[PDB]
């Protein structure tokens, strides 16, 4: 049997790290045979498509990786790839594994890999790790989970001196003239906070630069429509350049760029354009996510405890079946019931000072 | 001169705790003067009121700091107290502190320190913090800020042995049946994604507890309306409790709570109500910020280099003026700006290996 590669795409972008990692196979085993879940340009390089990418792009994910655990086990390829699509493929990987079926999983799982249980979890269900940077391997080398860095393909795709001048012409922008990019983001959340500040930061630099050039790279139409919606309160006449996607000549044209994304920094990196990155989130929501990172914990009664004495299911684990599953022994209302009512009676005693008292013997003594 | 207090509250819980603090030093001190920012209960215990708390719960509160910081400082008191509102009260505190007046600062200000910057800022702006919490004081012992644990004032409040019957009494909810409390929480996103799981969870503890009460305290009428439209979709057959307000109460009453507030789980802790945490935020959100409490940036740029190649202006930094001041240097497109191009190329290069047939060798490896 020739060798025989399965491949897992689950968006446009493993789509096309896929047809790549095809081709480069095809000219070191012309006869090698692709099935899977392919995309279009994964289709185009001989990928035989079981299932469309599309499909992966609920309870037919599930039905789609059941079927594939199936005839992938009896098919039994040299090796298996899971591209990216994390939520999906790690756990499709690791059914594989069970079946003594080697498997890579492609491009590090930021993201989804929030606690160490999920790193284990990857070198569990992986044989190899492939990271575009490397930070990354860096990471997983701690954790002794074998992972080749082999670069980011965006590197390739890019030359290390771009033609701002040609940029320039595409985007019709004049080649004397300063130019900034503002990059508001991808994400709903970003645009609105961050809009109405970079549009006042281009009209603060107005007065420094009253000819300065601004392009704003829209990803879609919603996010259009909503700078523009912006952009009619905060700053109505100033005149910029609105642009359908684009952001990689806007980058590559401009003098500077002011980012929201630090992940789309990188892009602008290889556009040698330099950069600030502004960014901001709920200040609640960084205390939370911070606590958690620092302590484990995200409820005071176990931060005063000092243990998991209160049930915390975040994130995946956050879900119906596993909260009603902590909760019946609870409302049982029996001994482990009564138990948990002690201990809240001695921490409810710890912090129980008379405060106001304290407060103002506080004051007198400061004063004294 | 009687001893002369400056109070400072933004929000009627830190009028609550002006009040409590105003009645117990005139305990010790019945011809004590108290004058500053008081809302009604402070003003009831006899705090003159240059200004009333509601006019602080942007210029107009940069000009009342400015007023107070003059006023202050012409009146010398004893002490001043900020009470909560860091926001306002720490840089006012910092302004007091300048001129050799004595300050607290009540309350820890665990959102707004949200770096160590911040805990460096307290310490200078403060001769003292008081902090409900045990924990809360360790953390500023590490930093050598003076800091005084006085326990939780809604921990005088309550109990140690609530009256469960009493509560029932309260809400109508009979002696003899199992009770759930379900609070999504008091913020938008939290209600939006955790009531419709809630409610599930409260479907399926009802296979096992068909007569199980549902009480579902809400704090305002929007937070109300939310549920309501959320019900109607998920769960319109499911019949429960819907309360104003009347949280404690529900808590009191209730056998177990299912709470998305890791905050409010301390007033379920002294209501002796067992309780499952459940909370979710968006992946992306905590990825960034674990990646910024872990590495102290967010940009992949400065991951790759090590340093701060490239400007991160966050939270309060992101601000038009500090943006627009970062980004006037690299507009000149002069010397700083050449000096980024070319560690950008050095980068660049570091990241360009042909991921493609990186991809393509780890595959043939693995599969001989
Ligand atoms: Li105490
Ligand atoms: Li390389
Ligand atoms: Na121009
Ligand atoms: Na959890
Ligand atoms: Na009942
Ligand atoms: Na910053």
């Amino acid at each position: 049997r020739p060798l025989t590669i399965a491949l897992v795409a689950g968006e446009t972008s493993g789509d096309i790290l896929g047809a790549g990692l095809i081709r480069a196979l095809k000219e070191h085993v012309p006869n090698a045979r692709f099935v899977g879940v392919a995309g279009p340009r994964m289709q185009a390089e001989g990928c035989e498509a079981w299932y469309e990418m599309e499909e992966l792009a609920s309870r037919r994910s599930s039905h789609i990786r059941a079927d594939l655990t199936k005839r992938f086990g009896e098919l039994k390829p040299d090796v298996f790839v899971g591209i990216d699509a994390p939520d999906f493929n790690i756990t499709l990987e690791g059914n594989l594994k069970k079946q003594g079926i080697k498997t890579i999983h492609y491009v590090s799982p930021s993201v989804w890999a929030w606690r160490q249980k999920r790193v284990f979890k990857i070198g569990r269900a992986t044989d190899l790790v492939l990271a575009f940077l490397p930070f990354e391997k860096a990471f997983y080398d701690k954790y002794n989970v074998p992972c080749r860095f082999i670069g980011h393909t965006m590197a390739d795709a890019m030359p290390l001196d771009p033609d701002k001048n040609a940029a320039r012409d595409v985007l019709g922008i004049p080649h004397d003239a300063h130019c900034l990019a503002l990059l508001p983001g991808s994400r709903g959340a970003e645009v609105e906070s961050l809009s109405a500040d970079f549009l006042k930061t281009a009209q603060l630099l107005r007065q420094t630069y009253p000819d300065l050039e601004i392009v704003v790279p829209l990803v879609n139409a919603k996010r259009r429509e909503q700078f523009e919606r912006i952009k009619a309160e905060v700053a109505p006449d100033l005149s910029v350049h609105l642009l359908d996607g684009m952001g990689r000549e806007a980058m590559v044209a401009s003098d500077a760029a002011l980012l929201a994304s630090g992940t789309a920094a990188l892009e602008c990196m290889l556009s040698k354009c330099p950069m600030v990155v502004g960014y901001r989130m709920k200040p609640f929501t960084f205390w939370l996510a911070k606590r958690l990172v620092k302590t484990d914990y995200v409820s005071l009664p176990n931060l005063l405890a000092g243990r998991e004495l209160v049930k915390e299911l975040l994130q995946e684990e956050c879900e119906p079946q596993k909260l009603a599953a902590a909760l019946l022994p609870l409302l049982a209302n029996g001994k482990t019931s009564h138990a948990m009512h002690d201990t809240f009676r001695e921490l409810h005693q710890q912090i129980r000072c008379n405060a106001d008292e304290q407060a103002a013997q506080a004051v007198l003594e400061l004063a004294q």
